[PDB]
């Protein structure tokens, strides 16, 4: 059976939630996400494959003393979504870009209650931070970045040893985003990937040289 879902500190007031999902042709894929602490309220960045997992991490916040004041989805594929819809049926704020909850709209899924469009957004001013670099995993990718901590959540976008599923990239548009980021975030003193080991801000180079190599391969 597949492991259960892991909740392990990162850093002062954040943690990385992991759960697993069986995947046709990718076997058992990890999944990372954020939970963010903010004095006593609790921020989700992405939300678990599934609702069961969504449940089981909210009430180990909760149980700790931790209010949900919110979630916000990274990209729209369910391994950062699968979630909203329980904690919409609990009265829990949750988050995405128009783009993504275009794209949710789309394929039948449900959306976040609230969306933001821009390069940047506050969810939580001075503390956590959306920022759209561009096309590249996904159209609608976002990363979450933490000032106060020096982390970067990437995400999907983060793909230092090859790219992953292409089914929805734009590989045409990846290495300039993936420089974009670099830029912008190269003195992260954390960067996590969705699907890899938390590394540091060379995960931004590598996911740059990755996007390129694809980009060239492709033709
Ligand atoms: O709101 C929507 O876009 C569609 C897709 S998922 C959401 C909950 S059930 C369905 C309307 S019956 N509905
Ligand atoms: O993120 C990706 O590129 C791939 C690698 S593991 C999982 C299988 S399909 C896609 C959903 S985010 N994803
Ligand atoms: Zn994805
Ligand atoms: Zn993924």
């Amino acid at each position: 059976s597949l492991p259960d879902l892991k909740i392990e500190k990162l850093d002062e007031g954040v943690y990385v939630h992991t759960s697993f999902e069986e995947v046709n042709g990718w076997g058992v894929v990890p999944k990372h996400g954020l939970v963010v602490l903010v004095n006593a309220e609790a921020y989700l960045i992405d939300t678990p494959f599934t609702a069961k997992d969504t449940e089981k991490l909210v009430t180990w916040f909760v149980e700790r003393g931790y209010k949900i004041k919110g979630s916000i989805s990274s990209h729209f594929h369910s391994d950062s979504t699968g979630g909203i819809e329980w904690l919409n049926s609990r009265s829990i704020p949750t988050y995405a870009s128009e783009l993504t909850n275009e794209l949710l709209k789309k394929d039948g899924k449900v959306q976040a209650t609230n969306s933001f469009s821009g390069v940047n957004y506050w969810l939580v001013k001075n503390k956590i931070e959306v920022f759209y670099p561009g096309p590249g995993h996904t159209p609608d990718n976002v990363v979450v970045w933490l000032p106060e901590r020096k982390i970067l959540f990437g995400g999907c976008f983060i793909k230092p040893y090859g790219l992953g599923n292409l089914g929805d990239a734009n590989i045409e548009a990846w290495p300039k985003s993936a420089k974009l980021l670099k830029s912008k975030y190269g003195k992260a003193k954390l960067v996590v990937p969705s699907h890899s080991e938390v590394g540091d801000a060379s995960l931004l180079k590598l996911t740059l040289e990755q996007a390129v190599k694809g980009l060239n391969e492709s033709k």
